[PDB]
Order: C-alpha cells, then sequence, then structure tokens
C-alpha cells in the first residue's frame, strides 16, 4: 500500500529544476527541451511522443499500408494535448504504484532504483568516472544547466503507438547491457492502450506490460541481457519453408515459464558463468580504484553504491569480492524471479500463457479513474476474478480500435 | 476398487474361441496367427513382440549401432519365453485395473469401450457397412476363422522396445482418425520398462500407468476420429552450429500431454479443430438419418443407429431425426481433448511426473510391477505413503534397474 511515487504530479505543475524540469537527452542532437517528471530516485517520465531518442524515428507519420505489420496501431494526434499528457503521466504513475504494491514488484523496482550504471568511463585504471550517456541535461530556472545521472526514463511511443520497447545508448568500446556495467534505459510505453487475447475476449493488464519492459530494463541496467544474436526460430506451418517467427533468448527468459525451457541448460550455464565473470571484473576495478572524478561524493561512498548494487562482499581490509552464494541468488532473482509469468498471480490477473498466443486486438482504456482501475486490483475491482478484464462483460472500459486478425 | 478385467488370465491358458484365441489381422497381409486375450469387451492384448502389424518391421534385429538414435532400446530376446509373455499379460492387465481405479480412467476406458468405429464403409449411401480396418479374424476349431469387431489391441513393442505408439490400418489412404469415424487402434507398449527423468530445471521414474493412459488418450482421439492432422507441428530451430538440437512436436502430442504444452497451440487453431469435429458429427448424423439398410450382420438397423447415437452423444427429436446438440458436443469435445490428458492423470495416480515435453527423459529402467510388494493398483510404486519416494530411482533402487542413458 506504500506508493512508489511519494507526491502528486500534474503535467501543468511549474518546473522547479529538481523533480519537474525541462531536459535534453545528450545523445539526441536535434531535440528541443521536453518537460519531464522525476517520479522516484533515478526514474523520470517524459509524457511526450518519442521523436527525439532516435534521429530516424523523429516523425509520427503512419507508413503506407503495405509496409505496416498487422500488429501495429498509428494515431499521429495521440499525446498532443496537455490534458492527454496529464492523463498519461497519472496513468504511468498509477502503474508504478500497482507494480510496487506487490512483493515481487517492490523487489523489481528496488533493483531498478539500485541499478546505477557502473562508473567505468575512465581510461585510467585507478580512476572511477561516470559514462556520459547515462545522464541527462537538466535545464534549471535562471538559465543554468547541469548534467544528472539517472537509471530509467519512460517516454510515450514513437510512430507505432503499441511498439513498446526498452532501448539504451551504446558505447564505443563496451556492450554495457551485457558486460555487467549497465546503462540508462529508455522505455517507450503507453498506459492508454492495451491488447486483447483469447483463452480478443480478455484484455491484458497494462501493469503486466510495463512490468515486462521493466524486467528488460533491469537485465540491461545490470548488464546481463542476452546477446540479441541468440534467437529461436519457430514454425507452426508445414508448408512455408522460410517464413516463420523469431524470438530472442532474452525474450524467452523475460517472459518465463515454459517459454524459457526452450533455452538449453548449457546456454543457461554459459550465461551464468559470463555474468559471474563480469562481476569479478567489476570487483577488480573497484579494488584498483584509488581516485574519483566528476563528483564530490567520496570514493568509498561511490564504491558502496556498487557493493550494494551487485551484492558484493567486503572484508576488513576493504577488499571487494564476489560471494558465490550471493551471486547465485542475485542472478536467480534477476533472471528467474523477475518474469512476466511470475507477476500474473501477484496481480491477480488472467494473462497470455506464451509468446505463441498473439494479441488479437488493441483497445483504448482509461485507468486513471479509480472506478475503472485500482492500484490493488487493476481492472478486477468487483471481486477475486478476471471479469474486469473481460472485454465483453466490462465493455465500457475497452474500446476496440483495431483487430490484428 | 472394481477391476477392469473381471477374470484371471494366464498365457498358457488353453484357447477357447471366445476370450482366448489365435487371431489374424486382415489388413496385415503375411502374418501368421498369434495368441490373444480379450480382457474386456472390445479390448484385446497380444503379449508378444509386434512383428506382424507391419510386414517391413517383421524382425527384432537391432539396426547397425551407427544408425541408432540415443532415445531407443533394443533387446531381441525380450518377450521370447512363455514366462515373459505371461508376466507381460498380467502387467498390462494390472495397469488397466490401475487406470480403471480412478474416476478419470474409468471415464477414459468407458469412452474407449463405447467408441465403436463408425459403419461408413458402404458404396451405397443409404447402407451401413463395416470398414475392414476395424475387425480381426478369430481362428476356430477346424482352422476356419470368423470376423469380429474390436476397438483396441495392446501388443508388445517391435524392434525398438521403448517406441510406444498408437497406430491404425489405412492411415496412409484413409482419414478415419480425423473425420469423426474412428478406427481400431493398435498400441505398442511394454509394462516391463519405464523412463527416468529429473525434476524440472534420472532421479525419478515415470509410473507406467501414466504412460499407458497417455497412449489410450491417443487411442480415444483416434477411435472418435478427432485426432489432429499430424502435419500440424511445432518446429523450433536455432543456428545450425549450435549444439542444442532443434525440436519437433505435433499439435496432437501437445494436446494429449496437456498442461502448459497445450497453450503453445494458438486459440485460432483450437477453434478450427473444434469446428471441424462439429462438422464431422453433422456428417455422421446425416448418414444415420439417411440410412435405410444395414449389411453384414443380423443386428437390426435401429440398434446400430443407437450405438452411434450414444457414442457421439447425438440428440433425437420427437420425429426420430438425429442431430448434434451444441451443448452436448461442447462437453463431448471438452472431455476428449481437455479432460483426457496425461497431466490430468498425475494427481489421480498420486505420482510425480514430467511437466512438459521440453523436459526429456534421461534413461530407461527395467521394472517389475506384477508383484504387489513392488507396485499396487491403488498406490503404484508409492507404497510407503502419500509421497513419490517409490518413484525415486535412488531410494527405491531395487525396483529400477538402469539399462541405458539417453544423454
Ligand atoms: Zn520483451
Ligand atoms: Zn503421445
Amino acid at each position: 500500500s506504500m506508493p512508489f511515487v511519494n507526491k502528486q504530479f500534474n503535467y501543468r505543475d511549474p518546473v522547479n529544476g529538481v523533480d519537474i524540469a525541462y531536459i535534453k537527452i545528450p545523445n539526441a542532437g536535434q531535440m528541443q527541451p521536453v518537460k519531464a517528471f522525476k517520479i522516484h530516485e533515478g526514474v523520470w517520465v517524459i509524457p511526450e511522443r518519442d521523436t527525439f531518442t532516435n534521429p530516424e524515428e523523429g516523425d509520427l507519420n503512419p507508413p503506407p499500408e503495405a509496409k505496416q505489420v498487422p500488429v501495429s496501431y498509428y494515431d499521429s494526434t495521440y499525446l498532443s494535448t496537455d490534458n492527454e499528457k496529464d492523463n498519461y503521466l497519472k496513468g504511468v504513475i498509477k502503474l508504478f504504484d500497482r507494480i510496487y504494491s506487490t512483493g515481487l514488484g517492490r523487489m523489481l523496482l528496488s533493483f531498478i532504483v539500485k541499478g546505477i550504471p557502473f562508473w567505468g568511463g575512465s581510461t585510467i585504471d585507478t580512476e572511477l568516472k561516470v559514462i556520459d550517456t547515462n545522464c541527462i541535461n537538466v535545464i534549471e530556472p535562471g538559465g543554468s544547466y547541469r548534467s544528472e545521472e539517472l537509471n530509467l526514463v519512460i517516454t510515450g511511443p514513437s510512430a507505432d503507438i503499441i511498439q513498446f520497447e526498452c532501448k539504451s545508448f551504446g558505447h564505443d568500446v563496451f556492450n554495457l547491457t551485457r558486460n555487467g556495467y549497465g546503462s540508462t534505459q529508455y522505455i517507450r510505453f503507453s498506459p492508454d492502450f492495451t491488447f486483447g487475447f483469447e483463452e480478443g475476449t480478455f484484455a491484458t493488464d497494462p501493469a503486466v506490460t510495463l512490468a515486462h519492459q521493466l524486467i528488460h530494463a533491469a537485465h540491461r541496467l545490470y548488464g546481463i541481457a542476452i546477446n540479441p544474436n541468440r534467437v529461436l526460430k519457430v514454425k507452426t506451418n508445414a508448408y512455408y519453408e522460410m517464413s516463420g517467427l523469431e524470438v530472442s533468448f532474452e525474450e524467452l527468459r523475460t517472459f518465463g515459464g515454459n517459454d524459457t525451457n526452450f533455452i538449453d541448460s548449457l546456454w543457461q550455464k554459459k550465461f551464468s558463468r559470463d555474468a559471474y565473470d563480469n562481476l569479478q571484473n567489476i570487483a577488480r576495478i573497484l579494488n584498483e580504484a584509488k581516485t574519483i572524478v566528476g563528483t564530490t561524493t567520496p570514493l568509498q561512498y561511490m564504491k558502496n553504491i556498487f557493493i550494494r548494487k551487485y551484492f558484493l562482499s567486503e572484508d576488513a581490509s576493504g577488499k571487494i569480492s564476489v560471494n558465490k552464494a550471493a551471486f547465485k541468488e542475485f542472478y536467480r532473482v534477476l533472471t528467474r524471479g523477475f518474469t512476466e509469468l511470475e507477476f500474473v498471480n501477484p496481480f491477480k490477473v488472467i494473462n497470455r500463457k506464451t509468446f505463441l498466443n498473439f494479441d488479437k486486438a488493441v483497445f483504448r482504456i482509461n485507468i486513471v479513474p479509480d472506478e475503472n482501475y485500482t492500484i490493488n486490483e487493476g481492472f478486477n475491482l468487483e471481486g477475486a476474478n478476471s471479469n474486469g478484464q473481460n472485454t465483453e462483460i466490462n465493455s465500457r472500459n475497452f474500446t476496440r480500435l483495431k483487430n490484428f486478425t
């Protein structure tokens, strides 16, 4: 019942340079400042359509029908008015509160908040330094600017309104999402739409959809995401030779349950070994660090951030190391405790059972009013059932916009 | 506690032409007669190696070792002596009694006994006639034979002892297993071996009653003509240089196993399979309504119509017109496809079991279930208590002799 977001935010609240500010994303060259809200330590929400993180995706034009995929939805006017942005902000906040009301969501969000990208940006071996792509540029009242570290940004979707994804900026030398370091994560997401599926009789709770992307973000903030070149190719058609479906190992892991079982035990051992090896490397770097630059935080306090992040051990002499048992639990939580299917019962929802059950339609929803959707029950306000997710019974809460069939 | 098999059978019991006789399968061209036991109405057991249903698999020769797959087991001497065939016979009967001791198995076996293959074999549209794939020839004193209908035959395995499967004749040219008609089913099976597996990630052994129930579920689907087309398959592949082998599993197998595997079948496929089965019952209803004669039997036409009215849970109105009731079909189809799964038997049998096909068996073990000190009708291997220590191949090591690992 403790909320994740400890104060009320309205889109029209005046900027203050602290938790309501105009910001710019350093890797986005051509952007004008956008109003953003720091809803929790390290977590910002930008209630705008994402035209700025990627130069190529800088417009909201729907492609020609022949280039569209069936599972997509376009509306260039969505999220253009202040009333819409206020509703978007409140809906995203409500979902974080819903996630945080479960034991598992509390653990997921604590990992995310603790998951400071590693300070591995110095060329000098004994010196800790931030990596500049894990910051935003904050505009302050008075015309002054500052750089500020953060872990997670939620933005509105790009052109395709239902293409939810978790992305981050790259490094010239490191694969930050896979070398244990982590990097600031940017999630495209909308609380104003959800998908329908059949046992489109039932609507997905948008809290599950956000939790899914937050699991990708946690994997990527802890630098243990599976290489996107590890992929499973699926066919259910005896006739199409080439045509089929492709799903990454990272997606099989993140979804969980029986889908993860498509990943061989030998791959799991390898990923575990690799993540353990990368923690050992980070410990060596922390042990060899003697100076720190770009902050007034003392060196030991900065080391402690990562001792806590990676559940590292420290002995009497200050030597940092990886405890095998602590790593085992750390890795289990991140890869097996945090899955989409593990959230189904804590949320008390009905949900898709596998990636092979494709969404059938997209619906408009409005979760901000408590008579429609609550923190503790989502759509299922009336009782301990999934009638609230039934798009026929509870039809007033789900307006069908497009079928994918 | 009532058994499925209401009398005792010994392999050496003298033939009697009724429930112990030498038989020939008409669709198996070159087979010599084999001793068979009618353990229940419509159900026969042939306690010998299957060298006769398929002439090409008429030998027990182990293929060249270089040609063998890891998941296989060969022993040309298994089931060669009368003592072995007797032990096989009694073990299969014991598993039927174990299945029959559960409410769900009793329902499954009731569907199997009632599931007479449809009499749709006539060249004339208005005439009911048997289809020849659904009979055996029973040898009588004097060497002459008579034709007798049946639903199910259990035989010993062919060359590969652990290749358990449910098969039927005319599968190449007929669609009897998918058009609602059904056909007599032949199961290769052994109660003398079972598989070991590890709890989800060969410490635990599968209860052979679960394995037989699995094959009987295939048989029920095929006796009711609702089997999913075997070209409906789930195929997964990775890069060709990856050690981990791609996989192939039919939709029919995903359905039969149950649980989370069935969820890999998209709802749109499920709706189609249901619609197809409903349409095929409408065809059967139309054929029964238009039937005016019956041939090859003194059973009156109306009695045979009633047999299939009951089989398919068809409705009759005041005028005698047969039709499919939507609610009756929905329940009919649910029972056959959702009620009868391998995983639905796990708790009735009180066993530990694999949860998915993606958890592959690790080994094959020799077992001996006939002695009650090893395995009972009501408890299987788990004699000790309400646990699965009886299935632990380490604790209960005396009941599981490891023969081959598949890794
Ligand atoms: Zn995903
Ligand atoms: Zn099967």
